[PDB]
Order: C-alpha cells, then sequence, then structure tokens
C-alpha cells in the first residue's frame, strides 16, 4: 500500500526513468525515428516493470497495455523534451528536427504540428516534472479498456497514480478551484496525445525498420 | 450566469439533438452513413445552442466542429446504447449488436470500443447531467490550435468544468472520490477520441460522402 504513497510513488518514477537514447547513425529520418522508437520500446518496458505493482497485474494485462501505449508514451516523451523549445521536437541527443524537416516525408508534417502544438500547450500549463511523471505513468495504465472492462488491481494503480498527481498539484498551494481545473487541464490534453498517437500509428502502418514486430519478439522475451 | 453550472446544465439538456430516424426504403455502411449526415445538421444546431460558442470566430468554430463530428456522434452513441450491453443503439430504427459487425470488414474491432467504453460509462454510472458536460467538453477540447478569441474559448472550456466538477459535487460523495471521478471521467475521453479515429480511418478507407457533406454544412453558415 504504501509503496504507492503519493511521496514515495513520484521519486520511484523518478528513478524509473529511461536513459538517454543515442540513435548512433553512421527514408533515413523515417529511418532515423524508426531505429529510435526501436531502442526506446526496450527501455520502455523496463521502466513500466518498475513502476509498484505493474509486475504485479496478470502477464496478459502487461502485454495489452504495453502493447496500445508505446507510441503514446513515446509521444510524451518526446513533448516533454521539446517543452522549452518552441518550433523543434528533441527526438534524441543527436536528433533535433524543427517543423520544416517536417516536408520531406509526406504525412510528417502534419503529426509534427499535432505534438509542437500539444507541447506548446503542456509549456502554457507550465507542466512540472512530477506532474509529468504520473501523466507518463497514467498514460501507459489507460492505455487500453479491455483490460479493466487483475482488472481489480489495475484499477487500483490507476487509481493511486491519480492520488498521487492529485497530491502533486495539491502542495501546488493554488486554491480549490484551479486545482480542479489543473487537474481537468492536464488530463484533456492526454485525448490530445492519443490523437497524435492514432496519426503516428496510422502513418507508420502506411510505410513501405519493423518497429511493431520486434516490439511483439520484446513482448515475447518476457 | 447563463455559464453558471446550474443554468448552463439545464442549457445544454435543451440544446439536445432530436432523434434521428434514417428511414431505409455496403447497406450497414449505407446506413450508418445517412445516418451520419443527418446527424451532424443536428450537431452544428446543438453546438450552436452552447453559450458562448456562436460567440468564438467563426473560425474557430469551423475548426472545433470539423475535428470533434465523429467524437461527438460516438459519445451519443454510447450514452443512448448505455443501458443495453452487447448492443449499439444507433438510431430509433436501427439498432445494431457486435456480431452484425463482422458483415464489413474492420468494423467489428471499432464496435468492440464502442461497446468497451460505454460498458465503462456504465459502471461508472455516468449521470445524465455528467454526460452533458463531458460531450460539451468533447467538442470544446476537439482542437488544441484554436488555443495555440482563443482567451474565450479557454474561458469556456473552463465553464463546462466547473460545471461537471459541480455536478460531481453535490453528488454527496467526499472529496477524495470527487477527484477521482473526475479524473476517471476525463481519461474516457481519450478512449472516445481513440474510437473515433478508428471509425475516421475506416471512413477514409472506404470506397455517402458524409465529410464533403460536413464541409458543406460549414459553409451554409
Ligand atoms: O521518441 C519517438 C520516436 C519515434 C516516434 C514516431 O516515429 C515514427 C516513425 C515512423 C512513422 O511512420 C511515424 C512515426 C511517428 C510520427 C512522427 C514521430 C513518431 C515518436 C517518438
Ligand atoms: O451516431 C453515429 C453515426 C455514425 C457513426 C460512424 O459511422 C461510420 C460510418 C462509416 C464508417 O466507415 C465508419 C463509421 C464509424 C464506425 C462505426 C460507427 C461510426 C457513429 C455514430
Amino acid at each position: 500500500l504504501d509503496a504507492l504513497s503519493p511521496e514515495q510513488l513520484v521519486l520511484t518514477l523518478l528513478e524509473a526513468e529511461p536513459p538517454h537514447v543515442l540513435i548512433s547513425r553512421p527514408a533515413s529520418m523515417m529511418m532515423s525515428l524508426t531505429k529510435l522508437a526501436d531502442k526506446e520500446l526496450v527501455h520502455m518496458i523496463s521502466w513500466a516493470k518498475k513502476i509498484p505493482g505493474f509486475v504485479e497485474l496478470s502477464l496478459f494485462d502487461q502485454v495489452r497495455l504495453l502493447e496500445s501505449c508505446w507510441m503514446e508514451v513515446l509521444m510524451m516523451g518526446l513533448m516533454w523534451r521539446s517543452i522549452d523549445h518552441p518550433g523543434k521536437l528533441i527526438f534524441a541527443p543527436d536528433l533535433v528536427l524543427d517543423r520544416d524537416e517536417g516536408k520531406c516525408v509526406e504525412g510528417i508534417l502534419e503529426i509534427f504540428d499535432m505534438l509542437l502544438a500539444t507541447t506548446s500547450r503542456f509549456r502554457e500549463l507550465k507542466l512540472q516534472h512530477k506532474e509529468y511523471l504520473c501523466v507518463k505513468a497514467m498514460i501507459l495504465l489507460n492505455s487500453s479498456m479491455y483490460p479493466l472492462v487483475s482488472s481489480r488491481k489495475l484499477a487500483h494503480l490507476l487509481n493511486a497514480v491519480t492520488d498521487a498527481l492529485v497530491w502533486v498539484i495539491a502542495k501546488s498551494g493554488i486554491s480549490s478551484q484551479q486545482q480542479s481545473m489543473r487537474l481537468a487541464n492536464l488530463l484533456m490534453l492526454l485525448s490530445h496525445v492519443r490523437h497524435a498517437s492514432n496519426k503516428g500509428m496510422e502513418h507508420l502502418l502506411n510505410m513501405k525498420v519493423p518497429v511493431y514486430d520486434l516490439l511483439l519478439e520484446m513482448l515475447n522475451a518476457h
């Protein structure tokens, strides 16, 4: 019970953060992004396994969640590290792209504008490092509906992270009407992250590295 | 004042779209498509009746309407299907159960999302008042751009939120639960959005033109 307490939880998530990912480059832009995603996915699994109780869900839900959230969690990560630099998307330490470079590949420009706009909204709200940690945990725990309709366990966990986020906003010292508004504002943003995630998945499947199959392999590895 | 919690809910209540009968003299998709086109007209009316919507720049109005329509149709579908597991009450003469979804490829998947999301709103015991606020929110939160008149949209979105928060408050539940229920309701918005995208992808992969017809309506005003 206690390891899921608001304070402990935020610190545990903090330590569970993924490492920086160097793509190490010796079609191409899309080759880069794809190789990057594959690499991040490995660390994403590690991350999820470090979230208190995740490992104690049924392997069936762990797999459902991961398979449904990966693109969203990757994009949440992109937005967060691009949060202080308008017009750019810091994908990895050796891969910073600005809006315009998105014109090369067709279809990508639209997605970039979504990501940049959502990032802009997170910068305007002044997203906090610990609010960000809870949100990202929520994106995962809330990626799939089915595993909720072990379900007892997922719901408890999803409530834990939420209490944590509510706790985080509370010590913000702001009023009670604002606390509610900020909670609502942060959550509504999730719809946009999901959205961008869908446009990304769609675009990725309309393509002719196999990230999705590679993810399924990683899912079998465990 | 017209945006004050109690008043706003009653106003949204009166703005509800009428029942829509398709009146049937490929086909399933033909029906669903004829239905959408019809509901879209009433959806515009609905949105205009939301306090202050008509006051946003026509550019924002069009922007919001163009991206939320599918979500609002599905929020409507879920709400009227909420008491009937395994089925989707699309219209008074169009009730489809899950399996009828195997006929058209790609649709069974989407039906299962809608049935699951509806299933969850039933578990949360979504109230008629909450449903009214949530749907307004789906519209007001459909596009990020018009927000990043912006002043106006933000104020509007906050108004509906206060309303929802107000609604949950008179629920008499504790403050920890109030926060949880608010958070539980909002997260469902990601799934509605999700289903909305799957529905759009599918509709565009098809070979009635709802989207163009929508764009026309967007001009008739
Ligand atoms: O950290 C990351 C790493 C990678 C990505 C995705 O990469 C893709 C690859 C191939 C595609 O057809 C689409 C995409 C998504 C559209 C833009 C970025 C997004 C997000 C975040
Ligand atoms: O009230 C309504 C009326 C209509 C709809 C959409 O209709 C479609 C039509 C054509 C398509 O290729 C997909 C769809 C969506 C997939 C299931 C229903 C949804 C939702 C809600």
